[PDB]
């Protein structure tokens, strides 16, 4: 039995799918900021029996009454905290909606777990803790230090997760910090459908490949990388799903970090070369000047994952590429 | 003709400083939540101030009530604000740190966001030492490294990175980040102070309570540093000489854009030392319970006092004397605080 926050988007979503495909029940609350109910719908058709152990509804975690409501209701031996927005581009422009939707909810969720006394946590990090790494690959152990808005929330909200520990030992803390998912589930039946106009790579690829975008913008090709553009670890949705069941495994430890990446460093040019290799369409690129906030090369140590979790990225690049123009093609347009 | 909210303002500092705009000709409202204050301290500032008493009005508002807030900004308008409210004890913090976290961030972000709102965007930060954390450097420059060791030195840390963030998105904005040291004495008329609610957790205030009767001992975080004594070492400055320095940081304002100065003295005094200045000031016997280190303490932390003199043309002028005798004046007529 699970709480997932932000469950309607892009990674909850396929992490749903897992947790009731492992037996789990799960609530979401999630504010539709950049997700639909639709997902969660299919999610349940797709889940098949086990549909009727998913609930979900419409809360902003901000709005303390209303998930106050929610953690009445039901009891949660876990969150999944999902929640919040993700563009480092986006951050720098508007960074009080970034720290307020990032910090202000996240010490909502957790005042009201507190308060009903649920103390296990997983929580969506991010690589973008590590900065501009000095030394790749980047280890759990190595500095942090973030250089924009988005960053500072995800090194912030570590640091506060550290200090509640420190605080009470009644809690258990998992800090996953993703690196770059992208891909679909296999059946091309959900995948990413961010609302707004996209910010992440490959969901603004994909637009473009079935004309709801007219160009992607490369962001960056005066880096000190193979080819000039950002480099970056991509892995499959799904084996990130995946990594959050393994988690939870683990958690029966106080407050820990785990990489989830692959190990390899992909070039945005890689990828759009790998995409029209997996769709047939030509991707076309505007070469602008680098993204305010951007990291050069950021790739994980996966190996604390591999021997911790027992857990492995299976999926390569192909498969990301197979699946997420799976989605693509059979939803153009989204849920 | 120049208007200013004061967040805090009726806690410890933002009182005196109040004061001291009324004083200088400036108006002002101020918000607070009587979370660690009174609302005499505020009826005594309009007394102290005369006339220009007139010109402040307080109300008992949560920075986080948002609603609340936004009713202040559209009743006013506000050519400054000077940001007090929060929670500022390290030990405390350690204990309770998500009460931290939301008081002193939520509080803060809901306010940027309302300030940005009624395009009022010129900030005074209290900020503190404690972004300096255990230092390598002593003194400590405003160039040196920054870094926290305990929750509340956190929310400062993390609140002068937002600044600096809504700096970088919005060139509107003018933002004066100020690291207070360590802030004692009272108004020299003595009819105004240090209040805390429940215990304290600063030294000299909880000095000052057990001189008057109202704590049985002192408790003496730690003499096991490497100091004189083996107590930590602070820069203790003259709450007057604190709050002159915001009229100092206000005046600066109308030139610059996210800037940081320390208020200190840049001298390092010891916890027995500041003790034995206070027996001496009260003629009191401060009763010691000698403990282990406070959760997150600095061993010696004291400013740099350079770019302050340079760039503010600001310099303390009250020594540790007159820090004392100002507190056992206030202390002594008033040894339960406020009625
Ligand atoms: N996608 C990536 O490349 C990536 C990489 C590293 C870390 N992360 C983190 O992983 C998490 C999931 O990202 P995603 O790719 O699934 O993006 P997403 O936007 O699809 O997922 C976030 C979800 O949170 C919801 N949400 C946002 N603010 C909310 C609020 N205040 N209350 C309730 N719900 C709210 C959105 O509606 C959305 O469904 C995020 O925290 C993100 O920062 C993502
Ligand atoms: N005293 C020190 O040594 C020291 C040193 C460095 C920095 N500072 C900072 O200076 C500021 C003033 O400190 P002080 O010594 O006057 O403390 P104080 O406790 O006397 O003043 C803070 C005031 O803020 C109010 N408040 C707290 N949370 C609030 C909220 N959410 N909404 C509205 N009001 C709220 C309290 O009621 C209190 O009146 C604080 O930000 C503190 O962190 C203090
Ligand atoms: O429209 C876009 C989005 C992303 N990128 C690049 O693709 C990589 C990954 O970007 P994304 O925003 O998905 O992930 P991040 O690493 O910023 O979390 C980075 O080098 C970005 O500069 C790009 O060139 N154009
Ligand atoms: O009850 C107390 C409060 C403070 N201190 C010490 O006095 C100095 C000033 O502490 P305070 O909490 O007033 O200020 P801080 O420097 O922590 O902001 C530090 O070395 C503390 O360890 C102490 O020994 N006992």
């Amino acid at each position: 039995s699970v709480l997932v926050t932000g469950g309607a988007g892009y990674i909850g979503s396929h992490t749903v799918l897992q947790l009731l495909e492992g037996g789990y029940s799960a609530v979401v609350v999630d504010n539709y900021d950049n997700s639909s109910a639709a997902s969660l719908q299919r999610v349940k058709k797709l889940a098949g029996e086990n549909g009727n152990r998913l609930s979900f509804h419409q809360v902003d975690l901000r709005d303390r009454p209303a998930l106050e409501k929610i953690f009445s209701e039901t009891k949660f031996d876990a969150v999944i905290h999902f929640a919040g927005l993700k563009a480092v581009g986006e951050s720098v422009e508007k960074p009080l909606l970034y720290y307020n939707n990032n910090i202000v909810g996240t010490v909502t969720l957790l005042e009201v777990m507190a308060q009903y006394g649920c103390k296990n946590l997983v929580f969506s990090s991010s690589a973008t803790v590590y900065g501009w790494p000095k030394e790749v690959p980047c280890t759990e152990e190595s500095p942090i230090s973030a250089t924009n808005p988005y960053g500072r929330t995800k090194l912030f909200i570590e640091e506060i997760c550290r200090d509640v520990h420190r605080s009470d030992s009644e809690w258990k803390i998992i800090l996953l910090r993703y690196f770059n998912p992208v891909g679909a589930h296999p059946s091309g039946y959900i995948g990413e459908d961010p609302l707004g106009v996209p910010n992440n790579l490959m969901p603004y690829v994909q637009q473009v490949a079935v004309g709801r975008r007219p160009h992607l913008t490369v962001f960056g090709t005066d880096y000190k990388t193979k080819d000039g553009t950002g480099v970056r670890d991509y892995i499959h949705v799904m084996d990130l799903a995946d990594g959050h069941i393994a988690a939870l495994r683990k958690l029966d430890i106080s407050c820990e970090v785990y990489n989830l990446g692959t190990g390899n460093g992909t070039s945005v040019l890689e990828m759009v070369a790998a995409f029209e290799k997996a769709s047939g369409k030509k991707i076309p690129l505007v070469m602008a000047g680098r993204r305010p906030g951007d990291a050069e090369v950021v790739y994980a140590s996966t190996e604390k994952a591999e021997r911790e979790l027992n857990w492995k990225a299976k999926n390569g690049i192909e498969e990301m590429c197979r699946d997420l123009w799976n989605w693509a093609s059979n939803n153009p347009y989204g849920y």
